[PDB]
C-alpha cells in the first residue's frame, strides 16, 4: 500500500511526521507488553476451566467465542510490536502500521465487538461487524483524503456508526436485564469503554491537524495509546471477568438467568 | 495500494483518465442514494416480519442469512458514494474505488452470490465464493497489467468462471422445482439478471481500451453503473420479495415445498 | 501495493531481480498445471461419494470442510499462473505474485492448516488460523523491511509460530491414537510434511540474501516451488487418501474409531 516514506535527509521540519519518535517507540513498546501478555494471560485462564471455580469444560476445550477478547488483545500487541519497530527505524518504513491512521483498527474492533456480541448473545452479529468494518475504511479513507472530501468520507462513516451504536445499545439493554446481579455490575463497566470511548475517535479527528489543527500527530499517537490501553486491555479483562461470573452462576452453580 | 493519481497541471488530454468527471459523479450520486437506500428499505422490510403478511420472525429477530442483498446494496451505496467522492475531486485521490477496475466488485459480488447460495439452499457454498473472488481478483489484475498477460489474467478467470456458472446453473435449476409457481416466476427473474447479466462484464472488457478500443473508460463507468443498478438493486429486490413468497407460502400458509 | 518493478532499461545486473525469468516462468507453469491439476482431480473425487468404495454421500452432496486441501491446491495453481505471467513479462509487473515473499502464502497456508483442523477435528481452530496469519504477515514484513528490524518481525512471528506448532503437535497426537492402523500410517506421512517442512521456511530466510547471503532469489523461488510440490500437492493428497480410509472404515464399513 506505500509509495513513499522517509525523505534521506530525514523528515523535513514543519511536516507532520517531523516526531519524536525514540519516545514514541518506547510507548508502543511498553504498550506491546501490556496488551499482548493481558492477552497471553486471557488465554491461559480461558484454557484453565469454567468459572472463577475452574470447573472442566464440556468438550474439554474451551468454546471458541469465547476467545475473541484474548485474540483482539494478542493481535493488538502484535501491532504495536511493528509500531515500535516503525518508531525506532524513525518513522516511514515499508511495512508501517503508523502510516495509515485507523487501518490497525480495522483488524482488531471488529474481534472487540465480537466479543460482546458473543458473550452477550447479541442478535445481526453480521450487520454489526460488516458495519463496524465500513466505518473504520471510512475513516482510513479520511486521513488519507488531502482535501476537503475527507469531511465525507467522515460523514458516510458517522452515518453507519450513529445507526449501529444506537441499535446496539438498545441490544445491550434487553440483555442487560437477563444477568445476574453481581455480572450487571462488571457489565456496565464494559458498557462505559465501549459506548463512551468508542464515540470519542470521531471528535479527536474534529480536533486533529485534519481538522481543527489543536491536536498533532504526536499526540494523537499518544491519545490512542492511551484510548487502547482501556479499549483493549481493560475491555477484554473485564469481559473475561464477565463471563468468569456468568459461568460461576450459570455453569458451577447451575442457577439461571432471569430472562 | 496507490503510488500516482492525478498529475498537477491535471490529465493530459489523450489519456484514459481525462473524462467528465462532473457528471460521473452525479451519475454515482444517484447510484449511491438508489442502492443504498434500497439496502435500507430491505433491512428494514427483513426486520418488519416474516413473509407478506409480517408474522412474527422464530427468534423475535431475523434469520442471519437473509440480510446478504441488503448488505450488498448498503456495501454498494457506500463504495458509490467513495466514487463520488473521487470523481467530484476529478480522479486520481489516494484512496479512488474508481482507479482498480473490478475492486469494488471483489467486496460486492460474493455478498450477491450468498444471498442466492443461502436463499436458495444450494451446496458448496465455500467452492462458489472462493470461485467468484478469484475470478474478480483475476480481473482487476487484467485491468492493472499494461501487456498481452492482461488476457492471461482474463483466461484464468475464464476458467474459474465457466465452470462456475455451469455448476450453479445446474444447482439452481435443481432448486427451482421445489419452489411453488407464485415463487418460480419471481425466480425466472432473479435467474436472468444473475445468469444474463452476470456474463456480460467479461465481454465488455474485449471491447473495451484494453481490448478492441470501442469502449473507453467513461463509458465504461456509464454502463457499469447501470448494470450496478440492475444487478445489486433490482437483484436483490426481487430476491427479497422471492422470500416475502416464499415465507408466506410455508411459514405463514405453513404450505410444504414441493420436495 | 506497488509503487516500482522493473526499471525502462532492465534490471541492473547486481539486483536480487536480475534473474533468468524464462526458466522461473517455465517452473512456475509446471507448478500451477501440476498443483492446480490436483486440486481439479481432489475436488472430483470429493464428489465421487464418500470412501474408497464411493458411497454416496449423506446429503447427495460432499460435506463442506472436505474441500480446503483441493481449494488449497487450486488456489496455488492460480497463483502460480499469475507468477508464470510476472516471470514471463520479465518481472516487476503490477501485479506480483513475485514480488511480495509470503503473500501468497497469506492466503494457502490457512487453508492447509483448515484442511488438517477439521479432516482431525482439532480444538482451538480459530485461535490456530489466527496465528499463522500473523506469522505469514510478519513474514511478509521481514522481506519488505529493509533494516535490521526485519529480524524483529521475523522474531516476532517465531514467538508466534513456536506456541502454534508446539499446541499443534500435542494436539494431533491426542488425535493419532483414535485412529484406525491403515489411517495412521497415511498420516504419519502427512505429519512430517506439516511439522517437518512448515519449520524450513524460517531456517531458509536466515541463509537468504536479507540472511547470510548464501541463497539468491532465484534458488529461493526454485526452493519454494518444490517446497509447495510437496506442502500443497503431496500434502493435500494425502490428506485425501487418509480420509477416503477413515470415511472407508467409519462410513462404509460401520467401524467405530478407536476414541
Ligand atoms: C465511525 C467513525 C469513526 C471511527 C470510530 C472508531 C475508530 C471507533 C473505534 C473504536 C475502537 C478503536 C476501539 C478499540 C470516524 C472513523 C473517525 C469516521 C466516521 C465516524
Ligand atoms: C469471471 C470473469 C470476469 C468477471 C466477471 C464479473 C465481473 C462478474 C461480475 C458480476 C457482478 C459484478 C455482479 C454485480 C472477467 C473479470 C472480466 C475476467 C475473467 C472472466
Ligand atoms: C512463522 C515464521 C515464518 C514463516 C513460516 C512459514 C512460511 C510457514 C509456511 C508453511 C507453508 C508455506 C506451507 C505451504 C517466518 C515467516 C519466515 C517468519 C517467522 C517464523
Ligand atoms: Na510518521
Ligand atoms: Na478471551
Ligand atoms: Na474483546
Ligand atoms: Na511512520
Ligand atoms: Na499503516
Ligand atoms: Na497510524
Ligand atoms: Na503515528
Ligand atoms: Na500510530
Ligand atoms: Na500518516
Ligand atoms: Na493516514
Ligand atoms: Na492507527
Ligand atoms: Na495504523
Ligand atoms: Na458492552
Ligand atoms: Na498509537
Ligand atoms: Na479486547
Ligand atoms: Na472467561
Ligand atoms: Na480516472
Ligand atoms: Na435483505
Ligand atoms: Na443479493
Ligand atoms: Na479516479
Ligand atoms: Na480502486
Ligand atoms: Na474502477
Ligand atoms: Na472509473
Ligand atoms: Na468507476
Ligand atoms: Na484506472
Ligand atoms: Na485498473
Ligand atoms: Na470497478
Ligand atoms: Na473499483
Ligand atoms: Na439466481
Ligand atoms: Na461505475
Ligand atoms: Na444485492
Ligand atoms: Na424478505
Ligand atoms: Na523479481
Ligand atoms: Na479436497
Ligand atoms: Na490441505
Ligand atoms: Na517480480
Ligand atoms: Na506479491
Ligand atoms: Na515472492
Ligand atoms: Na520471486
Ligand atoms: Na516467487
Ligand atoms: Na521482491
Ligand atoms: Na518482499
Ligand atoms: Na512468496
Ligand atoms: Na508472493
Ligand atoms: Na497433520
Ligand atoms: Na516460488
Ligand atoms: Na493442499
Ligand atoms: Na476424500
Amino acid at each position: 500500500p506505500f509509495c513513499g516514506g522517509r525523505p534521506e535527509d530525514g523528515w523535513h521540519h514543519g511536516s507532520i511526521h517531523d516526531m519524536d519518535y525514540p519516545l514514541l517507540g518506547a510507548m508502543a513498546a511498553i504498550c506491546s507488553v501490556f496488551i499482548g501478555g493481558s492477552g497471553a494471560w486471557m488465554l491461559y485462564r480461558l484454557d484453565l476451566g469454567l468459572g472463577y471455580s475452574c470447573k472442566p469444560h464440556h468438550s474439554g476445550y474451551a468454546p471458541e467465542a469465547n476467545s475473541f477478547s484474548a485474540l483482539s488483545c494478542l493481535v493488538s500487541g502484535t501491532i504495536y510490536a511493528a509500531k515500535t519497530f516503525d518508531f525506532f527505524d524513525g518513522g516511514g518504513t515499508p511495512f508501517s502500521f503508523n502510516w495509515y491512521w485507523y487501518l490497525d483498527y480495522v483488524f482488531t474492533c471488529p474481534l472487540i465487538l465480537l466479543d460482546v456480541l458473543y458473550t452477550l448473545e447479541i442478535p445481526h452479529k453480521l450487520r454489526f461487524v460488516f458495519a463496524v468494518i465500513i466505518t473504520l475504511w471510512c475513516g482510513v479513507a479520511a486521513f488519507v483524503t488531502p482535501s476537503a472530501f475527507r469531511f465525507g468520507y467522515y460523514a458516510v462513516g458517522c452515518v453507519w456508526f450513529v445507526p449501529f451504536s444506537f441499535s446496539l445499545l438498545r441490544h445491550v439493554k434487553q440483555r442487560y436485564q437477563v444477568y445476574p446481579p453481581k455480572c450487571q455490575k462488571i457489565l456496565f463497566w464494559a458498557c462505559t469503554i465501549f459506548f463512551g470511548f468508542w464515540p470519542l475517535f470521531p471528535i479527536l479527528f474534529l480536533f486533529s491537524w485534519l481538522g481543527t489543527g489543536h491536536i498533532d500527530q504526536q499526540a494523537f499517537t499518544i491519545i490512542h495509546a492511551f484510548l487502547d490501553l482501556f479499549c483493549k486491555t481493560v475491555f477484554g479483562l473485564i469481559m473475561t471477568f464477565f463471563r468468569l461470573e456468568l459461568e460461576e452462576h450459570t455453569e458451577v452453580l447451575g442457577l439461571p438467568l432471569n430472562e
